[PDB]
C-alpha cells in the first residue's frame, strides 16, 4: 500500500516544490553504543518502495552524533548518486538542517522534508508545520517514517532472534551450552524452532529427553 498520489501531490504544493515527488529517499540514523552509527537508507519511486536500491552506511564511533552522522551520509552518498526529488530525514529541525548544510557543502540542491521525532510534527525551510492528525500530507510522511524504521530495524532482527532464542534456550534446565549453540545454529529464531517436532530438536541435539524439556519451555 503505497504513497497516494494525491497527498503527493498537496506534499508538493505544501513544500512549493517545482517538481513532483516522484524519487523519494528517506533516512534513519540509529547508534549502536561503543560500536557505530548505522544510517538506513530507503527508496520510494512514485509511491512504492523501490527495494533494490535500499542502502546502510556506517559510521564507526563509540558515541552517537547524528547531525553528524546525517552529514556524513549526505556527502558519501550524494557524490555517488544523483539527487532524489526530494529527500526525507527521521527527526526534527537539527537534522534536517544537518542534511541541508551538508547538501550545501557539495554543491547540491534538494528538498529535504522532516518529521519530529516525538510528535508528527512535519519540518521543513527550518519550521515546523503542525497539521492536522488526519491531514493526507501528515499521513503520507507518516509512512515513509514507518518504512524507514522498518528498515532500519531489520539491520539484526537476525541476531536479535538468535539472542532471543538463547534468552528462551537459557531457562531450559541442564541443556548446557554446546547444545545451546548447536540449537541456535540450526533454528536461528523461535519462529523456527517452535515449528520443530520432538524428533528433528532431538536429532540436533543427540537427546530426546532434553528435546522435551525445549518444547517444555517453548
Ligand atoms: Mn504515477
Ligand atoms: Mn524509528
Amino acid at each position: 500500500r503505497g504513497l497516494r498520489k494525491e497527498a503527493l501531490e498537496e506534499l508538493m504544493k505544501l513544500l512549493n516544490m517545482k517538481d513532483f515527488p516522484y524519487r523519494i529517499e528517506g533516512i534513519d540514523i540509529s547508534h549502536l553504543q561503543g560500536k557505530y552509527t548505522v544510517a538506513s537508507l530507503v527508496v520510494f519511486e512514485d509511491g512504492f518502495p523501490k527495494k533494490g536500491d535500499y542502502r546502510r552506511y556506517k559510521i564507526e564511533q563509540d558515541h552517537p552524533d547524528d547531525y553528524e552522522s546525517i552529514r556524513t551520509v549526505v556527502k558519501r552518498r550524494y557524490s555517488k548518486h544523483p539527487l532524489p526529488n526530494l529527500l526525507f530525514v527521521d527527526g526534527g529541525i537539527g537534522q534536517v538542517n544537518a542534511a541541508i548544510e551538508a547538501l550545501k557543502e557539495i554543491g547540491k540542491d534538494c528538498p529535504v522534508v522532516g518529521l519530529a521525532k516525538k510528535e508528527e510534527t512535519v519540518v521543513f525551510e527550518n519550521r515546523e508545520i503542525h497539521l492536522p492528525h488526519d491531514h493526507p500530507v501528515l499521513r503520507l510522511l507518516v509512512q515513509i517514517r514507518d518504512e524507514t524504521h522498518r528498515f532500519a530495524v531489520s539491520y539484526h532482527r537476525k541476531r536479535r532472534e538468535k539472542e532471543s532464542l538463547r534468552s528462551v534456550l537459557d531457562n531450559v534446565p541442564g541443556i548446557g551450552p554446546i547444545r545451546k549453540k548447536k540449537l541456535i545454529e540450526h533454528f536461528g529464531s523461535l519462529e523456527n524452532i517452535r515449528s520443530a517436532s520432538l524428533e528433528e530438536i532431538a536429532r540436533v541435539i543427540g537427546s530426546t529427553e532434553i528435546a522435551r524439556r525445549v518444547l517444555d519451555i517453548l
